[PDB]
């Protein structure tokens, strides 16, 4: 199996958001069958970044998330060559974030090379103001759809005040060689910012996720 029971990860994500480009490195570890996964990253270029790390978090690696063995882990099924996903995040304020993400395993670690393109969100907004506090738990609705992977969600990113700013979520996950699709499931996943210094350039999260029936 090209995937062992403990897996590093490198990651280099570059992009923009509200016209400030910037870069990010990172590299992570973790038990790819348990679902869980940690990782350590650094803004290396355009810091510090005037808009909120959670927009960014999410974008920050599914071949870590725990599956039964009657779902097909499609995801983790396409290594050694990998997989490319796509996603859109619109939140509830009109702020739009597009992604682009190529992912692959090299000589026994996964490589993740991402696009992050994020715009219209309000100069007063939580994100641009930096306001908010971590994701709620989400429940991504996979299912299969014109020959790919396609997860569904609406995520929710805590507010400094008490509320929350929503967020509704597409992605489509596609392997390079056609590895077998599941049938429509959930996937419950949990994103903790573990550790960060104050102007976020260096932050640590960690992430569990876990497919069931649904």
């Amino acid at each position: 199996e090209v995937i062992k029971e403990f897996m590093r990860f490198k990651e280099h994500m570059e992009g923009s958001v509200n016209g400030h480009e910037f870069e990010i490195e990172g590299e992570g570890e973790g038990r790819p069958y348990e679902g869980t996964q940690t990782a350590r990253l650094k803004v290396t270029k355009g810091g510090p970044l005037p808009f909120a790390w959670d927009i960014l978090s999410p974008q920050i690696s599914k071949a870590y998330v725990k599956h039964p063995a009657d779902i097909p882990d499609y995801l983790k099924l396409s290594f050694p060559e990998g997989f490319k996903w796509e996603r859109v995040m619109n939140f509830e304020d009109g702020g739009v974030v597009t992604v682009t993400q190529d992912s692959s395993l090299q000589d026994g670690e996964f490589i993740y090379k991402v696009k992050v393109r994020g715009t219209n969100f309000p100069s007063d907004g939580p994100v641009m103001q930096k306001k908010t506090m971590g994701w709620e738990a989400s429940s991504e609705r996979m299912y299969p759809e014109d020959g790919a992977l396609k997860g569904e969600m609406k995520m929710r990113l805590r507010l400094k005040d008490g509320g929350h700013y929503d967020a509704e979520v597409k992605t489509t996950y596609m392997a390079k060689k056609p590895v077998q699709l599941p049938g429509a499931y959930k996937t419950d996943i949990k994103l903790d910012i573990t550790s960060h210094n104050e102007d976020y350039t260096i932050v640590e999260q960690y992430e569990r996720a876990e497919g069931r029936h649904s």
